[PDB]
């Protein structure tokens, strides 16, 4: 009846963060899909929660055991109608979750007193 | 063998918390039953503990996807003999734990460095 | 199908936790394995690395109800080659996860803007 795979969890410091995007313009575009940048109404995602994105996809990493090769790109947060945030696996990291046995992802975020943490578990 | 329902993690800052009590009489009530006011010897919770338990709470929404119409009187952290923090749900937060299966709840809390942290994870 | 015994969650102050290294000298070796002490290169591990491992004893005391007489140099915070961090338990802490039921450890940690965290959860 065991099913946990791996767990990971990630903070990020948002000013921080922020100041890492303004810097390099590129970057963002590294880290996120076009789908994760924006908003539900369709206007420009903000740092904090971008910053929660990011410590998401370190957590889901660190679940995997953080092996090279793993592709920002390849991990999609996405979000249900209810407004609960959702992971979606494909290429490089959907790969990495294969090996290991993943068929299912839980995350949660929070972005407060200008921290932005994440966890992730990976089950299977 | 899955068994993971949600999981949910939320970080409050403790001095912020307690200015919005402070400011606001009704506020305690509002979040807190009369038993998680108190600490087992009968005097009053501190503010850092009480920041934990609204943690715990904002936690336990997001693991059940935080839908409407839920009471914060409606979850209830308690505490083992032991000291170990637990949740009991009720009303509307355990009819919508129902909707999604949910049989056990697993929490922990945390209050350092002026934040207070809670995790909660729904199994069924 | 359920099997998660427990989880922990816990944040350290990195500064803090130095300082108090610093202040008794015999607290370092109190609190941790000569192994935990080094980096996989032979050098001795930094304050905010020691503060992690801390964390996550005091996250795997939460996962297990924290009763009294756990040591902690029966805890073990190891790096596979990949290096990912994992949990090793013997005597006294074994010895309450037996109790428990407690199969497999999961850990994860963090450490930025200046604080530790560490999420554990006891599994089987
Ligand atoms: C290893 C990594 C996850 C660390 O995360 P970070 O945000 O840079 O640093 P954090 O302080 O949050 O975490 C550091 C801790 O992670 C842990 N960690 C290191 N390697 C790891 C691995 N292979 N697997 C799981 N955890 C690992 C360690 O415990 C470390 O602390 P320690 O050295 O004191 O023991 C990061 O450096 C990395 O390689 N990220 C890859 C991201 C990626 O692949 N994204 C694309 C797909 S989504
Ligand atoms: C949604 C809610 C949980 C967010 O928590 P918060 O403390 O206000 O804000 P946090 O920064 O900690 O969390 C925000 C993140 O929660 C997530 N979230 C939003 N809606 C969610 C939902 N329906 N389910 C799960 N997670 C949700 C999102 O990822 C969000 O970040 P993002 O917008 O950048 O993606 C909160 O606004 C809420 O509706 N609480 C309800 C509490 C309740 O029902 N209590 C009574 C019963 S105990
Ligand atoms: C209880 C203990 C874990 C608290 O951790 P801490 O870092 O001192 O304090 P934190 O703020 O992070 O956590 C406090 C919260 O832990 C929870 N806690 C207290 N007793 C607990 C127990 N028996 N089991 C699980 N959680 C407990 C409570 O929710 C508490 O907050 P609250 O009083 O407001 O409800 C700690 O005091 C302790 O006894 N550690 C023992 C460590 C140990 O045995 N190590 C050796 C083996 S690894
Ligand atoms: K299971
Ligand atoms: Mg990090
Ligand atoms: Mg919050
Ligand atoms: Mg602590």
């Amino acid at each position: 009846h065991m099913s946990i795979i791996g767990v990971g969890i990630d903070v990020a410091e948002v000013e921080r963060f922020g100041a890492a995007l303004e810097r390099t313009p590129a970057l963002a575009g590294r880290l996120f899909l076009e789908s994760e940048l924006l908003l539900p109404g369709g206007e420009r995602r903000g740092v904090a929660s971008l910053a929660a994105r990011f410590a998401a996809k370190e957590a889901l990493a660190k679940a995997l055991g953080a092996p090279a090769g793993l592709l920002w790109t390849d991990a999609e947060v996405w979000v249900e109608a209810g407004g609960r945030p959702r992971l979606r696996v494909t290429g490089t990291v959907a790969a990495r979750a294969a090996e290991l046995g993943v068929a299912s992802w839980h995350v949660s975020l929070s972005h407060d007193a200008g921290i932005a943490s994440a966890v992730v578990i990976a089950e299977g």
